[PDB]
């Protein structure tokens, strides 16, 4: 038994899900495309059409959901939205969600970028949760994309939802609240379900308390060291400590394998032809022996060490010698003994994974100690300024 | 085996139909809605995207279909357009068809309004025909509407064997007005073409040969529809009316509109001398339309009641119209017998009189062309 309320339309029996404060989402229609229609009480939730229009008038971003149209029933409010296949919950939780075929880390790239698109428009979500990060229906060749939804709306008379509210929002808003929320959903995605804060009932209590677990992030694993390093700052209690929408996009956490490798190359080149006394080099061996595992030479595979023994001239007590060795080996890769190629290669995936496997703090240490050269013409693909 | 050439997508197994000169149309996708994608060879047809872009940058007309986006394969050209239910063909010829939902004259109306909107944009369809008028899939509350398609593209002679205005063989909107005339007949006739069967169609059109066999002269609606289509399929390009002129024609009027015309005219003609040029023009056709004496060509209750006042000449058009208007006005206080024969207003009533004087509206219309500029007669007449 269908309803109209013209310019939008739906059937009430096809209900998708109930939201906060008595709002309901069904599967309706529009032109003829399948749509999710969100039906809202105007006294509870407050749509702000101005922001949404600004979204429309500006260049369409691929990871920020589009609102079809808005009309005000007497006692209600009606929104027609691209029917998505699921929310982030189905993704990380159901596990059966046949991707396809996107990685969680690109998922977070998408999300953070879309969010950044919002923040460029000086627009803040106020309620970033796994339910407000939706997944498209499969596209042409079957690929899936992630968009943020439920933006530009709020509550009259605290916004957001229990569990995903920043600390400072609960003590008598800018982008930072969205960056905190985003850190949480990052952990929720990476950690296959666990919340950093950590159980449902205690979650927000610990948010104000400052309790974090993060126990999924070992210290002997590269990717975990990176993830931890970023999320640590995203969910920092001090809102001034939280990284901006773009800043997060620029993190090593997002880099491709090739990008990490190239990072190691570039770094090795730029540190070469400068004195050991210089600021950069001295700083690069600041953490020193720690990351290298004392001497890097014995901590690597056999053939590689036979070649290196044949050539070095490589202290091993230095990270810089390691970097330089990696750059040399990457460069001269093709003209190397086939066994060496077998252990190292292929470039760049297996190559760089071969070193970050064995030195989990290498990329991190290099990246941080090389912040000095952040302004140089080469490193703007790597670092942020303002 | 899905095809991409993004952003469009289709299965070459779900073909909807072959087109002209190799082009074909399949049921494809876009965002996530079903669409129809027709592929063309860019070596045959030349798209003018300035026109379609101009369509986009102008007001959305409910009867002009929309081409979603245009893009080029290396070897092909792809157009994705709103997926429709059928063409005029299935509308007319498929005996078990759901309109649902829409009358044929409302169909033609829609078609002509979309057509007029196109013409307003200084774009000429160049190829009007049934396949190029389409039926939409049911909407919100089920209602089907009709949209015109395949406009804005041409061939590297435009048109189609059967519907091509003769002077294009020996272009302006007049061509579309002519093709439109053809489709008007085609629709109203429930299957027939004026010119009139397939192979001779274009021979007979260069000839000037018309059929119009299904339009009698004893049925009012026939006389009107004919009166228009004739002017639409006139072999002289400057004779055919403009796309809006076609719309303003009595053919499209509602019954309320018709009876309102009759009353307005009857109020106007009155208090003007009988030698007067307007009234004299009105009685030029005279007897023939009035059937000698209109008193004798109505029901017996009405005439036995018209006896009591007349005053009603009966050979005269003005007097019939004025009797209509007077009996209309004083309807409340008429005997139940007379009320009953006339039937409820305006439907049964204006039909009561149009039944018996099929030429009456056509005649009064043409005769009242005299006062076309008047501020009361503008809802009826062209400018
Ligand atoms: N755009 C959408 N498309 C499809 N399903 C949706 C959409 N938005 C929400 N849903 C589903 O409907 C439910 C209600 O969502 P919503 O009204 O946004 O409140 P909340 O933000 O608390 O989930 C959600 O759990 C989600 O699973
Ligand atoms: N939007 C549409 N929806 C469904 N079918 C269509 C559509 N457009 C065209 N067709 C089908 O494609 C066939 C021919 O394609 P086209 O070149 O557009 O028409 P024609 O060749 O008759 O001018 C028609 O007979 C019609 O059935
Ligand atoms: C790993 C590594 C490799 C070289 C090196 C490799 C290959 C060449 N050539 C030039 C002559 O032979 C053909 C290819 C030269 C040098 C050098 C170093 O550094 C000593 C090194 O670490
Ligand atoms: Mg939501
Ligand atoms: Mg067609």
């Amino acid at each position: 038994r269908m309803v109209i309320v013209g310019k939008i339309s739906f059937c009430p029996k096809d209900v998708l899900g109930h939201g906060a404060e008595g709002t309901i989402v069904y599967k309706g229609m529009f032109d003829n495309r399948d749509v999710a229609v969100k039906r809202i009480l105007p006294e509870c939730f407050s749509f702000a059409d101005r922001e949404v229009q600004l979204l429309r008038e500006s260049d369409e971003h691929p990871n920020v959901i589009r609102y079809f149209c808005t009309e005000k029933d007497r006692q209600f409010q009606y929104i027609a939205i691209e029917l998505c296949a699921a929310t982030l919950q189905e993704y990380v939780e159901q596990k059966d969600f046949a991707h396809l075929g996107l990685e969680p880390i690109t998922l977070l790239h998408q999300t953070t970028s879309g969010l950044a698109h919002l923040h460029s428009l000086n627009i803040v979500h106020r309620d970033l949760k796994p339910h407000n990060i939706l997944l498209s229906m499969p596209n042409a060749h079957g690929r899936i994309k992630a968009m943020i939804s439920d933006f530009g709306l709020c509550k009259k008379l605290v916004p957001g939802t229990e569990g995903w509210i920043a600390p400072e929002m609960l003590s008598e808003p800018t982008y930072t609240v969205d960056i905190f929320s985003a850190g949480c959903v990052f952990y929720y995605v990476i950690s296959e379900g666990y919340h950093p804060f950590g159980k449902s009932l205690q979650r927000q209590a610990n948010i104000l308390l400052g309790a974090c677990n993060l126990d999924c992030f070992h210290s002997d694993k590269h990717e975990d060291v990176i993830a931890r390093e970023l999320i640590e700052k995203m969910i920092a209690m001090d809102p001034q400590q939280r990284p901006s929408a773009k800043h997060v996009l620029k993190h090593p956490f997002f880099w491709s394998l090739e990008k990490q490798l190239q990072f190691f190359q570039d770094v090795s080149d730029r540190i070469e032809k400068e004195a050991l006394d210089g600021p950069i080099v001295r700083q690069l061996e600041r953490g020193g022996r720690a990351v290298v595992k004392m001497d890097w030479r014995e901590n690597i595979t056999v053939p590689l060490q036979t070649d290196l023994r044949k050539f070095r001239t490589y202290k091993g007590g230095s990270v810089r010698d390691l970097l330089r060795a990696m750059r040399n080996k990457k460069h001269h890769y093709r003209e190397l003994p086939v066994e060496v190629q077998e252990t190292l290669g292929s470039i760049p995936d297996d190559f760089v994974r071969y070193f970050t496997s064995r030195f989990p703090h290498l990329l991190s240490h290099t990246y941080q100690a090389m912040e000095l050269c952040r302004h140089e013409r080469l490193f703007q693909t790597y670092y942020w300024h303002e």
